[PDB]
């Protein structure tokens, strides 16, 4: 039993963190096969494509621990930069990049100078940033999934926002959200709640033991999403309540019975997990992986 | 800026864990040079949970008795030994991937990092406290026995824990690297009560002050108070005595942010007695005892 914020076992990032430093500027970068790719931004002292055609191959200094990689070739992909090196990363995992959607949970794997300096999990907020934890030195910094035995890397960290929350972009250069990689007051969207993960959670609290927010009141989809409207929750679609499915099944409460708890909650208002609010950084997989024992 | 709940990189701690094996009962080792750390209750029989002797059952064990897997390759037990409630299975090849380490035993209120296992293969990794009642609240579903608790200051693996059983509350209760159970607990299936759990005061005050750090500063107040007074106070909420000492260690993070210890303990006493009126302090809607002063500045400063 127990239910903790648990990471992903952060082994198969940390081989391919590595500190990439160009002039005064020094962050992390990522080295999976013959590439670096790191925020662009290590180029500023602006405009990406002027910098980058001045930039020689030995302008880049990328170090794996104590070993000095050299640099090849160095090509830009929107905010990311790919440096080519000479040496493949023997311990490159078996990984893939994707984008994901809001609502989406992963882990941080939060570095400085190329070495790892904790892990966390986190949410992609439905405004597009991360409420991360960062200090000076932490760009390059990424977020990751496990599936099976592959990486999937989601998230490369770029910048902090004056309210304190983080941005950055997938794998591929593009930012999460309205964001632009400059050192300029910029602000997230108004934030939501999301709603499938409060769900999970509730059904995860369920499986511990946790029933005092149960009631006897089923709704409909359409009424349920009228009452997260007035509470700034995301709506409900009927795909998250298929993906909610196997946690309706174990728990023998159906999706549309915890709406209704979810319903009286919102108006309302004990402690559910340890926790005196509603947690909505669980996604229903998160719920599964930790109360099934999935192993990587 | 920020603050999260920050586990330490698992890495060196994930190529340590083996499965260990004997007779049906399966549960993670921790493979350090050429020996592997388990429980002792691995050794014991369905039936007999309530009083092993474990002596008598070591005794009549042999080294082909210990079945030992990294992964996919079988690792030969060349001998075996007990130390106190942890089974010391000496292997015939050391561990490649050994990191630098040492074990340590924690006081009640210190954090670590909890890397969960099944099979010798890690789950998951969270942060985790050592309870005033020596319990933790661990996350750990059956064959999770084996997995540790770690620290990493510098490069060195700091290992603290490892886990044996659950408590009928769902709190959990394991040793030391030594075998040395936290706590007034016995490796047996027989009836055990965790203490009333308290709340480590010390680590609310540095989570307070991480809070001043990221610009929360609503719960402040003008109020200052004396040691003796807010120890009176602790008592009427179950929380654990504050010290000379503790306000020593809170010293940094006081004069970062200009505000006396016993200042914070006028708000802390403030914040017990009306709560969060629907106000949150790092996104958390109670009092977080899970970070110790140091944990605040590894965080805030680096
Ligand atoms: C990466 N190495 C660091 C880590 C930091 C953001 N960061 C940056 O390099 C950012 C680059 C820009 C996108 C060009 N960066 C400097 C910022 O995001 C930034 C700078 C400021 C301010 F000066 C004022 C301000 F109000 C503001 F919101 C800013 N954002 C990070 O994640 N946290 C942090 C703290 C302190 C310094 C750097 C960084
Ligand atoms: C380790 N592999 C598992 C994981 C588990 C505890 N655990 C044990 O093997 C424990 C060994 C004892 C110390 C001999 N164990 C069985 C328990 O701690 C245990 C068993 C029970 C009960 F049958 C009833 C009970 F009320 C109680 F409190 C018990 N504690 C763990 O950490 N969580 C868990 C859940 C289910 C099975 C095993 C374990």
């Amino acid at each position: 039993s127990g239910f903790r914020k648990m990471a992903f076992p952060s082994g198969k990032v940390e081989g391919c963190m590595v500190q990439v430093t160009c002039g005064t500027t020094t962050l992390n970068g990522l080295w999976l096969d013959d590439v670096v790719y790191c925020p662009r931004h290590v180029i500023c002292t602006p405009n990406y494509e002027d910098l980058l055609i001045r930039k020689s191959n030995h302008n880049f200094l990328v170090q794996a621990g104590n070993v000095q990689l050299r640099v090849i070739g160095h090509s830009m992909q929107n905010c990311v930069l790919k440096l080519k090196v000479d040496t493949a990363n023997p311990k490159t995992p078996k990984y893939k990049f994707v984008r994901i959607q809001p609502g989406q949970t992963f882990s941080v794997l939060a570095c400085y100078n190329g070495s790892p300096s904790g892990v966390y999990q986190c949410a992609m907020r439905p405004n597009f940033t991360i409420k991360g934890s960062f200090l000076n030195g932490s760009c390059g910094s990424v977020g990751f999934n496990i599936d099976y035995d592959c990486v999937s890397f989601c998230y490369m960290h770029h910048m902090e926002l004056p309210t304190g929350v983080h941005a950055g972009t997938d794998l591929e250069g593009n930012f999460y959200g309205p964001f632009v990689d400059r050192q300029t007051a910029q602000a997230a969207g108004t934030d939501t709640t999301i709603t499938v993960n409060v769900l999970a959670w509730l059904y995860a609290a369920v499986i511990n033991g946790d029933r005092w927010f149960l009631n006897r009141f089923t709704t409909t989809l359409n009424d349920f999403n009228l009452v997260a409207m007035k509470y700034n929750y995301e709506p409900l679609t009927q795909d998250h309540v298929d993906i909610l499915g196997p946690l309706s099944a174990q728990t023998g409460i159906a999706v549309l019975d915890m709406c209704a708890s979810l319903k009286e909650l919102l108006q309302n208002g004990r402690t559910i997990l340890g926790s005196a609010l509603l947690e909505d950084e669980f996604t229903p997989f998160d719920v599964v992986r930790q109360c099934s024992g999935v192993t990587f």
